[PDB]
C-alpha cells in the first residue's frame, strides 16, 4: 500500500508523488493534506478497457482535514487521475499498477 497526501504543506494543489509506481492489489490511501476539498476522478481515457475510471473515482468531495480515501488497484496498467477543483492547476497523477 503507498499513501498519497493531496497537496503539499506550502499550500500547492498537487499530488505528491504526481507518479506513484504501485503493485497489483496494493491499496492507495489519498490523505488530504492541504487544500481541502479534494477529488479523484480517475480518466476515463489512458486507462485499461471497460471505464473502470467510474468505479474507482471519488464523486464525492473529502472535506474532513486527513480524510482518507482507500482504494485497491488491481488491473495492470497505468491510471491517469485528476482532481476536478485543481485540474485546471495541473493536480493530476498517474498510478502505474503492476
Ligand atoms: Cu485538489
Amino acid at each position: 500500500d503507498a499513501t498519497v497526501k493531496l497537496g503539499a504543506d506550502s499550500g500547492a494543489l498537487e499530488f505528491v508523488p504526481k507518479t506513484l509506481t504501485i503493485k497489483s492489489g496494493e491499496t492507495v490511501n489519498f490523505v488530504n493534506n492541504a487544500g481541502f476539498p479534494h477529488n479523484i476522478v480517475f480518466d476515463e481515457d489512458a486507462i485499461p478497457s471497460g471505464v473502470n475510471a467510474d468505479a474507482i473515482s471519488r464523486d464525492d468531495y473529502l472535506n474532513a482535514p486527513g480524510e482518507t480515501y482507500s482504494v485497491k488497484l488491481t488491473a495492470a496498467g497505468e491510471y491517469g487521475y485528476y482532481c476536478e477543483p485543481h485540474q485546471g492547476a495541473g493536480m493530476v497523477g498517474k498510478i502505474i499498477v503492476q
